[PDB]
């Protein structure tokens, strides 16, 4: 909508919650919805080490399939408004269907750079991201 | 604009009425201000209107459920509260309720108002709550 780097804590909470969900999941239903939001949520450099697995043979999507999933879990959002920065600590739970439960836990630290561009959308992109919202910088590290 | 995006006000307006605080009180009136129609918008300051108007107690709210009817911009979300006054050194044995709400979205006025709490024009037409005892 605007070029503007903040939209309050509840309002950027929310859009930085969705992207990890989306960026750090993975459920073979949702893959394409996952895949879409993240590259409308991005700009083209931080878009682009995230699509890399996803292409060719080797794609995450043609391996996995179904014969496992990753869910998501948001633990706690640190805000930093006036630059745009934000820390976000959550935990993820794989599974596998070939064993007998889930696997141990993971907890991560995900440091994020975000803002609000203004821009050209099409209608199916108005259904993702309304603010356009995007994610300049991203990188995870374990707890 | 999607299911989590509706949720996401939705929810907030659930937290932001059902709710009472006072570092916030000049934050939730004002919130519900601009994402209510003046016609049930009235309803909810009627709690303060006149002399006698709402420290010495709290009600906080937290979301159990979501359920979304798209086509019509209605939702059935279901929530519990927790009343707790200044004096008594416990809180208040918990109650759980359910609630549905008209929205909207129709963006004819913005300033720089609404950006922080409203700036997609989430607007909320209908309400009603009714309580939940098994
Ligand atoms: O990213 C999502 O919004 C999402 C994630 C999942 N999911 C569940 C386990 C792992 C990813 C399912 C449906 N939607």
């Amino acid at each position: 909508t605007r070029d503007q780097t903040s939209y309050g804590d509840e309002i950027d909470k929310f859009w930085l919650t969705q992207y990890v969900i989306h960026r750090e999941s993975y459920d073979f239903y949702s893959v394409q919805v996952d895949y879409t939001a993240v590259g409308l949520m991005s700009t083209p450099n931080v878009a682009e080490s995230y699509q890399s697995k996803f292409k060719g043979r080797n794609g995450l999507d043609k391996v996995l399939g179904d014969s496992e999933t990753t869910r998501v879990k948001i633990n706690s959002v640190i805000l930093d408004k006036p630059h745009g920065v934000a820390t976000i600590r959550f935990t993820t739970v794989r599974r596998v269907r070939s064993n007998p439960v889930d696997d141990q836990p993971q907890r991560w630290i995900a440091i994020m750079g975000y803002e609000y561009k203004s821009l050209a959308m099409n209608a199916e992109q108005r259904y993702v991201n309304p603010l356009g919202f995007r994610v300049t910088s991203y990188r995870v590290n374990p707890e």
